[PDB]
């Protein structure tokens, strides 16, 4: 526990820091400070302008078991109302195609979805809760396929693959299970295989934009912080405006980063050097040949077809000249980084390809996106480290790498650390 009149500094203004403050807030912590590098609140949400109405440049969408969602928009008053989302299914030369019709196929993963359905609730019980301090079963420490492979469940990848490898979060050879099914539980994945999915008029960003504005104190913007140093019980802030003092230090932004800005300790260097991320590219597009719902595209989603349009949204059924956001994943551990010119070349090829060619690209962004460790650095105890680390010189850590790179977890996991470590 700590005390109520400690003053904390909570580092980012993103779901996992705006969530933070109000879970803290609530808890009796008034005395609260948010510092955020650029001028807007709500990170990866984040809902820009376009002809009267907003487009998402990065968070869509929600499932009902996002209950901590919920208790956010339970405060701020917004309310899920967002257009339906619909998709189909193409090949890599844009062929329309149904893969549950496969006759040899369909049958193969519903058997493998149904046996590890199975598993998930006895075997690997334990896998979906928040965060990763409670250590998973072994076996979820594999790379996702290989825990499919020992289980012989390898065909549910063709049903867990498409809101993961086309979603950015990378690939199952390779991305531990126990990120993907701590997304995509068996609820989850049920609900997004049934369409039971949340989306917000207004973007993901304007609960966070509103819920900092009930916040007793909203985040400051602009706070070019240059140095942080943990002596004497205390944590000192350097700023290009002020410097100041606080008693504790809440981190929801990247922690590898973190080290450059940072007194960092020997294990913090160490083990924080060991995060890697995904380079998740958004393309915001003006399209000829307006589609009529939302297209995935599986061949995509291989290693092999790295930097290639793995999705695209399709968000405003009744303006064809509305925008249309493209995504492809740049990195792979396998694979040398692709270029954002050469991946835009991409983008609009593929579109062409598919039929719904692109006469505009307004915005764009590759995305800090998705931080995780290896399977051999989970396996080795990475998150019995830095759990452990808790507290240390008053700092704690949080946001993505802490549990899992959707603004669910993160604000689940800042307000579960209010009930771990200050209440
Ligand atoms: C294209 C895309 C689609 C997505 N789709 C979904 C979805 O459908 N559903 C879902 O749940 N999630 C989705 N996400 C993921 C979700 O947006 C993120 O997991 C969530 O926003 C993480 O919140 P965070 O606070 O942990 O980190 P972030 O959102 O990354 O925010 C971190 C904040 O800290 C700030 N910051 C960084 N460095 C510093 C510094 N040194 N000093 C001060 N501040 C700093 C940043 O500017 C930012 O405001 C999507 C993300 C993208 C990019
Ligand atoms: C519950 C969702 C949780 C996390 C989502 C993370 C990331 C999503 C990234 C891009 C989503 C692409 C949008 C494609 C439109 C989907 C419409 C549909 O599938 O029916």
């Amino acid at each position: 526990s700590i005390s109520k009149d400690s003053r904390i500094a909570i580092i980012g203004a993103g779901p996992a820091g705006l969530a933070a403050g109000m879970y803290l807030e609530q808890a009796g912590f008034h005395d609260y400070t948010i510092l955020e590098r650029t001028d807007h609140v709500g990170g990866k949400c984040h809902s820009p302008n376009y002809h009267g109405r907003r487009y998402e440049m990065g968070a869509i969408m929600g499932v009902p078991s996002y209950d901590t969602i919920q208790e956010i928009m339970d405060r701020t008053g917004d309310k899920v109302d967002g257009p339906k989302l619909r998709r189909e299914f193409l090949h890599e030369d844009g062929e329309i195609y149904v893969p549950e019709k496969d006759p040899v196929r369909g049958p193969q993963v519903m058997a493998a979805v149904q046996k590890l359905g199975q598993l998930l609730a006895t075997k690997y019980q334990g896998y979906d809760a928040n965060g990763h301090y409670n250590k998973v079963h072994e076996d979820l420490m594999l790379p996702f396929d290989e825990f499919l492979a020992l289980n012989g469940c390898e065909a549910a990848r063709d049903l867990w693959i498409n809101p993961f490898t086309a979603f950015g979060y990378g690939h199952f050879d390779n991305v531990p299970a126990a990120y993907v099914l701590k997304y995509l539980d068996f609820v989850t994945m049920m609900s997004f295989a049934k369409g039971d999915l949340w989306t917000w008029a207004d973007g993901t960003q304007a609960m966070f934009e509103h819920l900092n504005a009930t916040l007793e104190h909203p985040a400051e913007r602009n706070v070019d912080i240059t140095r942080i140093t943990r002596e004497d019980g205390k944590v000192h802030i350097h700023t290009t405006d002020w410097d100041r003092e606080s008693d504790v230090l809440v981190l929801t932004v990247p922690l590898e980063k973190f080290l450059d800005y940072s007194d960092a300790d020997d294990d913090e260097r160490e083990y924080f050097s060991k995060i890697i991320h995904q380079q998740y590219m958004v393309d915001a597009c003006l399209v000829k040949e307006y589609p009529t719902i939302s297209g995935y595209v599986p061949d995509n989603m291989r290693p092999e077809r790295l930097g290639h349009v793995m999705v695209y949204y399709h968000r405003w059924a009744d303006d064809p000249h509305q925008i249309i956001t493209t995504y492809l994943l740049r990195n792979h551990p396998d694979y040398a980084d692709k270029t954002q010119e050469e991946c835009r070349q991409m983008v609009l090829d593929d579109m062409e390809t598919f039929g719904h060619p692109v006469e505009k690209i307004i915005e764009e962004q590759t995305w800090y996106y998705f931080p995780h460790v290896s399977s051999e650095d989970y396996k080795a105890g990475w998150y019995e480290k830095v759990e452990g680390m808790q507290g240390r010189r008053n700092t704690f850590y949080a946001g993505e790498i802490m549990s899992f790179g959707n603004f669910d977890e993160v604000c689940h996991y800042s307000k579960d650390l209010v009930t771990r470590f200050f209440v």
